[PDB]
């Protein structure tokens, strides 16, 4: 039976106009950012990196809440992996010398610069209404309605850090062509501070090749292109993204499911497509067996204290030292209750 999610897939196309006007305003604020900061001598080869729900079309709801990356392209850069931690590192180098606190860059010498300029950005536009929020990388509030998160991710030309090279486990169901294609492409870090906190580390990203492979995610060239081609793995992610942004709504006032993020869901998603990589096994008419196999995988994850990143397989995201066992057990509890009950939450 997927009949209550095909309900939910039709309300939550309903958002689409509202989220694309929102987008709208933050591609008009966004761009003169970028005219801006592309002034500056160290933020000059400055880009926006078009990565995110939006751009990969599973951006399910909060028209009033956009994620914007921004890529600037690093040279020759040597990384330095911190403490076994394989997603964490410190940048050297084999236009950015003011920001080196040794021979090590500088995560919060960096980041106050790109706040300074922003800062200094948002007031001189006048067109529309834009407010910078304090730091607690960088939060906007465009009109008075819609919330900017501003990251900045470096750009590395250079070949995928060791910690990858077992990971993006595509080639039985994107092809091995495409993994060598796709690991030709560049690698970004975004400053993340890692626990001791080592405040000038920095984190793999691939946000990239998640859009890439979300855009272009059957085994056939022409999935979704056609009546007989139709395939659900989109469609199982907004779902699995939907009923954790409900949850998290419905339990705001206990405070537990704040650790699990949108990205739990993506990592689960896509562990998932590497174990059915056949389009047959993710046909339109089997949507309520697909999504089931969706909510199982990531409860066994749960269950199990064991998410492994797409990409870094040695690091866990659902370890004990990042979420706490009785969290797991809470999130636990209230999927496998929504599963048993036809997905109340879901009506909600
Ligand atoms: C909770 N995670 C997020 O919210 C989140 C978003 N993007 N992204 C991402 O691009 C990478 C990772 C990540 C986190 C830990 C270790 C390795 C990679 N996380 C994220
Ligand atoms: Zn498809």
């Amino acid at each position: 039976g997927a009949s209550k999610l095909r309900a939910v897939l039709e309300k939550l196309k309903l958002s689409r106009d509202d989220i694309s006007t929102a987008a709208g305003m933050v591609k008009g604020v966004v761009d003169h950012l970028l005219l801006r900061l592309k002034c500056d001598s160290a933020f000059r080869g400055v880009g926006l990196l078009n990565t995110g729900s939006y751009y990969e079309h599973v951006k399910i709801s909060a028209p009033n809440e956009f994620d914007v990356m921004f890529k600037l392209e690093v040279p020759r850069i040597q990384l330095e992996e911190y403490s076994n931690t394989r997603a964490y590192y410190f940048v050297k180098f084999k236009p950015l010398s003011q920001f080196l606190e040794g021979e090590i860059l500088s995560a919060s010498k960096m980041l106050s610069k790109f706040r300074k300029i922003i800062k200094e950005e948002i007031n001189d536009i006048k067109d529309t209404d834009v407010i910078m929020k304090r730091k607690r990388a960088v939060t906007l509030l465009i009109s008075e309605k819609i919330s900017v998160d501003i990251t900045l991710a470096l750009e590395s030309k250079s070949s995928w850090p060791a910690s990858t090279q077992e990971g993006l486990r595509i080639q039985n169901w994107l092809s091995a062509k495409v993994r060598k294609q796709l690991r030709l492409k560049p690698f970004y870090l975004v400053p993340k501070h890692a626990k001791e906190f080592q405040e000038e580390t920095w984190r793999l990203s691939f946000s990239h090749i998640e859009k890439e492979i979300l855009n272009n995610h059957g085994k056939s060239k022409t999935c979704c292109e056609n009546k007989e081609e139709k395939c659900c793995r989109k469609d199982c992610l907004k779902l699995m993204k939907y009923l954790l942004e409900q949850l998290k709504e419905r339990f705001k006032d206990k405070k537990h499911l704040d650790k699990f993020s949108s990205y739990h869901v993506k990592t689960a998603f896509f562990h998932v497509c590497t174990q059915n990589p056949q389009d047959s096994q993710w046909d339109r008419k089997d949507l309520g067996l697909c999504f089931d196999n969706c909510v199982t995988y990531f409860l066994q994850c749960l269950r199990t204290e064991k998410l492994e990143n797409y990409f870094i397989p040695e690091f866990n995201l659902f370890s004990s030292n990042l979420i706490d066992k009785r969290s797991k057990e809470f999130l636990t509890k209230q999927i496998e209750y929504e599963r048993n009950n036809e997905f109340p939450v879901f009506d909600e």
